[PDB]
């Protein structure tokens, strides 16, 4: 089963901070035995989600996902921090034709304030989020999506088993880092993906296997591997 975010009280306002009604969503649907949470048009501000098993988010052609540019609204420290996050879940997806925008500019001057504030310790890298992280998760679907202007890396697969990623755009906005960080995980499948950068797009640890690169290039059409 479908569920507009409107009938959760998410608004596409662009302005509204919709994280707790969007997490609220995410974990009713998985309670009823998963579906997805759909985002037809229009923008929705968010900090940190956590997707829960069996639910699938689905960004529809012109919606957007922006992050607010707030450090204390994302995960923070210690494992997956992102837009999108799963921990140990399974049977998950991210799709639809839409944006997640990661503002990475404002979001980074958030982290630095409170770096040099000392309200926090450490390096930036440390608390910008990701726009996706999936960690020890196991069937995941991810496809269609712009991930634009992340305010770390695009994309973390850890530890994560059966993963496909299909016909994504990774625009690198502001951000001259990494768009995809791969460590630990057991087949991964990335086919059709575009990444707008220059550079190569992939960060690996070496310590995953049965990865599947078919037509995955940078703007010159070289093989993305």
């Amino acid at each position: 089963k479908d569920y507009q975010v409107a009938m959760f009280g998410i608004k596409s306002d662009g302005v509204t901070l919709n994280t707790r009604s969007i997490q609220r969503a995410v974990d009713y649907i998985s309670e009823q035995g998963g579906g997805r949470l759909i985002f037809y048009v229009g923008r929705y501000l968010t900090g940190s989600i956590e997707l829960k098993s069996n639910v699938t988010i689905r960004i529809e052609e012109g919606a957007v996902l922006v992050a607010v540019p707030s450090v204390y609204d994302f995960k923070g420290v210690g494992g997956c921090n992102a837009i999108i996050y799963a921990d140990k879940q399974k049977n998950i997806g991210i799709g639809g034709k839409g944006i997640i925008d990661g503002r990475s500019i404002a979001v980074r001057a958030s982290v630095e304030e409170q770096l040099q504030k000392g309200h926090i310790e450490g390096n930036v890298s440390d608390y910008a989020p990701a726009l996706i992280c999936m960690e020890g998760c196991e069937d995941v679907k991810i496809e269609q999506v712009t991930l634009q202007d992340a305010a770390n890396v695009a994309e973390i697969y850890k530890d994560c088993h059966n993963v496909t990623v299909d016909k994504v755009v990774v625009n690198a906005g502001a951000s001259d880092r990494k768009a995809i960080s791969i460590s630990g995980c057991d087949g991964v499948k990335m086919t059709d993906c575009y990444f707008n950068m220059a550079g190569n797009p992939l960060e690996s640890a070496g310590t995953s296997r049965n990865l599947i690169f078919t037509n995955c290039i940078t703007p010159d059409g070289k093989a993305v591997s």
